[PDB]
């Protein structure tokens, strides 16, 4: 398998690292924006579907997911959106400029939890993980895997090694020591309920419980 090196943008790698670094107390808030990112991903498969109803057949079920994986200390939140192409991930760049705009805010004193309005709030992640896998299936594209541990470098492999998508995005926050409380169903219910109630989309929680 061939893993593709790429650096990231001097803004874009002084962003992950202010906010993997950074102290702020409502870290929680970073659930909302991937949320809110896998909402709109599934927005725009669904838009596609209104002229085109054969471009949801690679994945039938419209939902986001969150897959608590204690064991391997990884919070997966999944989405069957439209996907990122290898092209995508390779150039994810809007980021330029709500980067550049969200640094200044933060200058003048905003707070982390403004970043989705500069539409960069992937990048919130870093707050409670410090490496992170994404794992993407466009339609009419192969099966990618993303991978970034907030330095300067990411990497771009054929995915071999991952279950199969169907379509949509997958990311695998490796959560940090502290934050290992977003592992737990209750943690994880109070924070969807409080911040993403108006989503058109089913927030599926898989949660493994002990048969007794
Ligand atoms: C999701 O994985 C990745 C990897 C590198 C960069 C991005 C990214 C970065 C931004 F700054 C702003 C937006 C994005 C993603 C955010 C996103 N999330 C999800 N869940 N699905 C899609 C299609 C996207 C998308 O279209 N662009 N996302």
């Amino acid at each position: 398998a061939k893993v593709e090196t790429h650096e990231f943008t001097a803004e874009i790698s002084q962003l992950m690292s202010l906010i993997i670094n950074t102290v702020y107390s409502n870290k929680e808030i970073f659930l909302r924006e991937l949320i809110s990112n896998a909402s709109d991903a599934l927005d725009k498969i669904r838009y596609q579907a209104l002229s085109d109803p054969s471009q949801l057949e690679s994945e039938p079920e419209l939902f986001i997911r969150i897959i608590p994986q204690k064991d391997q200390k990884v919070l997966e939140i999944r989405d069957s959106g439209i996907g990122m192409t290898k092209a995508d991930l390779v150039n994810n760049t809007i980021a330029k400029s709500g980067t550049k705009s969200f640094m200044e805010a933060l200058s003048a004193g905003a707070d982390v939890s403004m970043i989705g309005q500069f539409g960069v709030g992937f990048y919130s992640l870093f707050l409670v993980a410090d490496h992170v896998q994404v794992i993407s299936k466009h339609n009419d594209d192969e099966q990618y895997v993303w991978e970034s541990n907030a330095g300067g470098k990411f990497t771009v492999t054929l995915d071999e090694t991952n279950e199969r998508l169907g379509r949509g995005t997958m990311l695998r926050l490796f959560l940090k020591e502290d934050q290992l409380e977003y592992l737990e169903e209750k943690r994880i219910k109070e924070v969807v309920k409080k911040h993403s109630e108006f989503v058109a989309y089913p927030i599926q929680l898989v949660v493994t419980k002990e048969v007794e």
